[PDB]
């Protein structure tokens, strides 16, 4: 791959090519990303979404975001200082900044989780679940082999994608994000047939792809080196933060001179943070010949000199925290309330005349893969208090 | 039609004609209906069962039909002053006074509202749909077709007819009221095959009817003429007392000496009505010739000269009442509820001796018919709180 | 003043000076502020702390915040490119750049709201009035003037200025902030004998008002100008976004292509704020030379050409938002728990000995002065859901 290609600043419609050394400083579009974002209507709604960890501090979907995009914009500003070094040419021609690279990941970080539905993964599979076994398989031979795939197996970072570019009569392009924060933010370039983007927004990734110059490999491509520290910071905060988050809630039982646990806990997180995010910026450069060749098979974590006790912590939270009787409960709850949410969706959708049906639309509001694609992205965008009234409605209550 | 047979004192079982000039005036039959009526049990009722509309003050359905059988009086009062000096023969002749005629609109009106589900409109759909699409559709084939459309198109209206007659073992007759009274409360003379009466009371109405001497025109007669009058007050009230309450409530966005806007309201709301009053009484009278031939095809303020600024203030509470999120979320909830509530009482008609049943029965409490029409007479009439804790229980809560 | 010495990169208890010139890229003093505030307790605290504004989306104190900052971080950026132009030398000589100035607003007003306590304005009334007619009135006579102005005009400003400083016995100097960063956070750098610190950090701002060379005015000075810049970011903000909030909410009644009020809501107060942001700028600019000699007597909005439609603005929140029925029953109940924990704080204090405020301790938890700041300043920092809860209990719920 090619580094200047890489860091494309092209906004989705773009008709001509935008160059680095022309952006305005003030208006950088990396940067103007990250605002977008923040501002943005998806990225607020978190403001009003638990995460399934269940007193002390507990991070909500938007905070959490927030954190993993800091560490992101860190681990990005590190990298660019050095790819900067290692290709001179880069800044001193094409005038890249080291400071680019934190934008890009922070931006793409930020927005990492602005698709998942709620639930965690119990919600994804929950989804899939409706149109794998569920009233949702009737649409099963109405659809293209890829265009169901995408239902039952539904993945919340192909529904980020969609967040983020879905197009609408006054805003074509959705958040209209620079295509190199679009390729940082896809982990997993290819289709249905852990994959990063649905039928529906094929089109606009192969234009993605073609604009960065991916490797190519039923479509797929090779991850945009960026990703991968996109993916560390996720890795590097779900295991550090959501381990601070278990031992504050109780869920985990608990320098010198701190007196209490909470602040003994954000230390060593702090401190352990700043460990890993040292070593996976090391890990990227040793292994940057690989990762813009597209040979590089694993993440930049795997390679950690610390994997054994990252493997502990993340086997004690999800013993203590992904297995506890309340993250259980909620799953188990959330499991009945999308697949009572997409039921009605999808049967106004199929007797769209009918009186109580209209109700159901006027409540809760192509082809059939489009209609369907977006009753699947509108349900998991949901905040939880929408979800579970419009829920406790549809029962009677 | 003849004007002393349409103001017959006859209640049902009477073997005998009672005349207007023996009536006792501490007793007058009209005047008597209405008392019976408020000390009613389904009349008091209503005390508990809300309207669809969602703090200031909002009407339940007892305030609402209070307020539509004043305005029902006023009504027949002027109506009743101006046919007696068009056919000065009814009161010299037969001892007809004025305040009669206001008399039987006014019961009549009173208790228009009291048959009807909860939930309004989307409660009457939701009761029909049980027996078109719902558990209740296995009693299809066992039913006459008229029999079955009563179910299916289950109207309010003729719940009302059923519940003001019910004979019941020691109440034959129901509340007996006047036949005039029956007469103007009749909206829709005729049956299922927008109608009036079900097939168990169709006898009853057949007696009403030829003792009115209502034309003929599968059975169905001409209007009587003060229900002309009862269905303005329904208008008038539904139109200008529900915008006056969307507004108080906030739904719809809002003499000069008046400093609170539900004064100002208030006072509106009284001028307009004291307007649509005045106007209704002179174009029954212009019409009395059609309306008495039984010609007359639309209702009294389809002929009103304000009939745009009506039009506007219906739509304007469709639009900010009832497409409002608080009504769509309740009728939603109503047709769950109710939906649940006629299985579990089908059911246990069904299979009578299961233990489960046995309960139902106990809890929630003849040919096939006759029962069915009861148990959606008696769903109909549940009072809100004993109709939502019957289903919660039903429901395991 | 001289903005070499403004842009101080001096941390609480440096024995030596920072030099720009010197900075590592990847740990720039002014970044690493934002990034101690975003993962301090306090500042994640906002999470769980809700504004006095009462569904559509609504911002928490956290989102509020992080709006606010990323409108102060555009505000700096653009001041900053323009006053390296100006002032060539800070860049070729000192090696400060553009987004150091972004960073420094970003951070402060990030900060802004961090030690407010619940209820806004009306918590800190409910505080101060604690202290002047309620049961703290008791240590006036124990008390100098200034300590016990403090208390009876307490401000959230000052209060966020001890959080950020706060020292504990493994964390001295609290987050031991940039003093550039510091003075863009002080808006009033006087004492309380509309105030920007308390007694108790005194000492702190004399260091940090020395260090920065602002010009001496019972100590006050000159506003650090970037302070400017922070308060307009808050003007801004505050003015347009919680217009934004009252839309959405319904409490104000309510491109052409956009169907969703909420979107064309978002595209008017992004443009609305893209204007504003822009002025301000060269509002800063043309009043440099007398925000420098600390002349200026004004905000920075305050010299708006729009400065009408900013002011009809205001007027509708505080008319449709802050004077709604839903805010004053806030801020009425805030006051009672706010006066609840504080008097079973102070009694606690005075009467250490006994059973009941022992327990006090053990629940909610010197000189006389530092304890009486000190429990100020917990009160006001305790989240939404600690304060209702601790308050419940007190009253023995």
């Amino acid at each position: 791959m090619n580094w200047e290609h890489l860091l494309s600043l092209k906004r989705q419609g773009d008709t001509a090519k935008r160059l680095r050394i022309e952006q305005d400083d003030t208006r950088l579009g990396f940067e103007v990303d990250y605002d977008r974002i923040i501002f943005s209507a998806p990225f607020r709604s978190l403001q009003d979404k638990t995460q399934v960890i269940p007193t002390d501090f507990v991070h909500t979907r938007l905070t959490h975001s927030l954190e993993v995009s800091v560490v992101g914009r860190s681990l990005g500003r590190m990298v660019g200082k050095k790819l900067l070094e290692k290709y001179p040419h880069l800044e001193q021609v094409y005038g890249y900044k080291f400071n680019d690279f934190g934008a890009i990941v922070a931006a793409a970080a930020l927005a990492h989780d602005i698709g998942n539905p709620p639930f965690g993964h119990s919600g994804e599979k929950a989804i899939g679940e409706f149109f794998k076994n569920g009233y949702g398989k009737r649409y099963k031979d109405s659809l293209t082999a890829k265009e169901y795939q995408d239902l039952i197996k539904f993945e919340g970072n192909a529904n980020g994608f969609k967040v983020l570019s879905q197009s609408k009569p006054g805003a074509q392009g959705g958040l209209r994000l620079s295509y190199a924060t679009l390729g940082a933010f896809m982990k997993y370039p290819k289709e249905s047939l852990k994959y990063g983007f649905f039928q529906s927004e094929r089109a606009l990734f192969e234009d993605v792809a073609q604009e960065l110059g991916l490797l190519k490999r039923d479509v797929s491509w090779s991850r945009h080196p960026l990703a991968y520290l996109v993916e560390a910071a996720d890795d590097i905060c779900y295991t550090i933060i959501d381990f601070e988050d278990g031992i504050n809630l109780g869920l985990i039982p608990e320098y010198n001179a701190l007196q209490e646990t909470s602040d003994r806990v954000s230390y060593l997180r702090a401190l352990a943070i700043g460990t890993l995010i040292n070593e996976s910026v090391d890990t990227f450069m040793k292994y940057e010949e690989e990762i813009l060749a597209g040979t590089f098979d694993q993440s930049l974590i795997d390679k950690s000199n610390y994997q054994a006790q990252i493997t502990d912590i993340i086997n004690l939270s999800i013993e203590r925290i992904y297995n506890s009787r309340e993250v259980i409960e909620k799953e188990i709850a959330g499991y009945e309330i999308l697949s009572t949410l997409l039921e009605a969706r999808c049967r106004a959708l199929d007797n769209n005349d009918t009186h109580y049906n209209q109700l159901i639309q006027q409540l809760l509001a192509k082809s059939l893969y489009e209609n369907l694609i977006q009753i699947c992205a509108e349900v998991s965008t949901m905040t939880d208090g929408k979800a579970l009234r419009n829920y406790k409605k549809i029962k009677g209550l």
